[PDB]
């Protein structure tokens, strides 16, 4: 017995670990094995209605099985404890024990990785939006997928003049640390309402997979909100032109702030704050340009270049406050039909 | 029981809006839609809304007309629901428009709106 | 048995002590040993998003192993209790028992120090900022590293 144990390995995964359900799920889908025993796991969702979504799946279950991974002949046992009870799931304490030779010990990580992979296909890719609830940030608006960077269409150079300033600010940790200055940066996206500011901020947060802790305009707790931001976040200050001003400046910089905090600021009309450490990158996103209209028309209708010019020279006339929200509205009502847009959008 | 064509002009608009997920996703626009059933009181509006919700087996999160929490109510709807706004002609207006669309809404939210006399809101993305 | 026990020492580290995870972490990275058994420890962080940062690491796990520290041939057992349950971590009560000769008893502190060292590489060096919350001081502004004296 001692000699065989030495020439063999074991691996105990106990029921507390998260890699217990993962491993059983993996071994259920393994093609070549022999698992004489089985245990049902039934998920069962009752909605607010009496309607039920239920699904059952069989798993190895208690007692030993066999498996052949890469020519290994792994022996697996699963055992339950007759005396101890876990309080996390209210079930007796279970344990899975894998056992192969010592020579193939390096397979276990591989195996777990495969299990992990069936576990890892989460791919949520989404941008949680926090919000203010008194002096504390609460989640708000169920984790919807982050908007694509292309979705936002602005002027020719502004898309790159900011996507590289931030990308520089993410690589200057040592430069900001050795000088003894705080590692923060502000931004002032300003322009007319409906120019695509918020869409760009959401696209950028999706680019850096951070979370927008939005805050729209109380001054004593404003500092607490600025200071207490979750991990991997991007602050947003809507309508900074509505103001407590001294407390605002104090909260922005006053030896009581957070360490790494990017803070964009949007205003509809930006008329001391422009000093570095405070707001230091100001750019004007405004109404639609003959480049913006062309890029929107080509985003909606792939191909079909001929109509594009016939639209642009048409929109050159009767244009006062032509904005991209208006183009978006007048482009969704004529979907999959540019010919209707040619006469509809031209008159508005 | 309503007029000859209105029963199909809406039962196919919604059925189109339930099949345009990719179209709304690739363009980068939110996946929502509003409706404005308007007419005299007692015309069978609410009956039609309930019949439609029964068709799609959703749940009517009814709300009749506070503005700071109106956004929270719009945002926090249960799964598989159809919002209903009774008497939208009784109004906070700027907060109403903000709650309807302001980069802080829900993802898939159909929202019918009924009024007894419907006299900026008519823009797409809104009604 | 009594004579060998007298000429040998033991050292019980029980699962309540903070020096339990430290010691297993140390013995995982020891180059020369023979640990036939293994136990997974999987850290698993779910952020506010569905995104997951997870990492698993193998440790000696229950049952006895061997190790050679400085020419000692230390024998180590790790055991679980079948009846008692700790409430601090919700797991059964575990215990690691080291056993060498009496002559090399002075190694244990050294060993634990090494383990402590892999534990001690914290080096946070930071200045928490308290603040007023009514008539009571609350932490405020996550423990950022203290600014260098030269900076001023």
């Amino acid at each position: 017995r001692v000699l065989y144990r030495q020439m063999i390995v074991d691996l105990e995964i106990q029921s507390k670990d998260k890699s217990y359900a993962w491993f059983l799920t993996w071994m259920a889908k393994h093609p070549q094995r022999v698992s004489r025993h089985l245990s049902v796991r039934t998920n069962y969702i009752q909605h607010d209605n009496g309607s039920v979504s239920t699904k059952f799946s069989l798993v190895p279950g208690p007692g030993n099985h066999w498996i052949r991974y890469k020519g290994a002949f792994i022996l697996i046992k699963r055992e339950r404890s007759a005396k101890m009870i876990d309080i996390a799931n209210g079930s007796p304490f279970e344990t899975v024990t894998l056992t192969t030779l010592y020579r193939d010990k390096h397979l276990f990580d591989d195996i777990l990785n495969e299990a992990k992979d069936i576990a890892l296909k989460t791919t949520e890719g989404k941008t949680v939006i926090y919000t203010s609830f008194g002096p504390e940030w609460r989640k708000f608006g169920q984790p919807k997928a982050k908007r694509m960077l292309p979705s936002v269409i602005l002027d020719s150079g502004i898309k790159e003049g900011i996507l590289d300033d931030v990308y520089d600010f993410m690589k200057n940790g040592k430069w900001y640390s050795d000088r003894g200055i705080p590692y923060r940066r502000g931004y002032l996206l300003y322009g007319p309402p409906g120019s695509g500011k918020t869409s760009f901020i959401q696209a950028l947060a999706g680019e850096l997979d951070y979370n927008i802790c939005i805050l729209n305009l109380t001054d004593d707790r404003l500092n607490h909100l600025m200071n207490n931001m979750p991990e991997r976040s991007i602050l947003l200050l809507e309508d900074i032109d509505a103001a407590t001003f001294s407390g605002l400046l104090n909260a922005l910089d006053g030896v009581t702030s957070s360490e790494e905090t990017i803070t964009f600021m949007t205003t509809n009309h930006p008329e001391a704050i422009m000093r570095p450490g405070r707001i230091d990158y100001k750019v004007f996103v405004g109404n639609a340009t003959p480049y913006q209209v062309e890029k929107m028309f080509m985003k909606f209708y792939p191909g079909e270049t001929d109509i594009c010019k016939k639209f642009v020279n048409s929109v050159k006339e009767l244009d006062i406050t032509v904005s991209t929200a208006q183009l978006q509205g007048l482009f969704v009502m004529n979907k999959d039909a540019p010919h209707d847009a040619l006469k509809m959008v031209s008159s508005l």
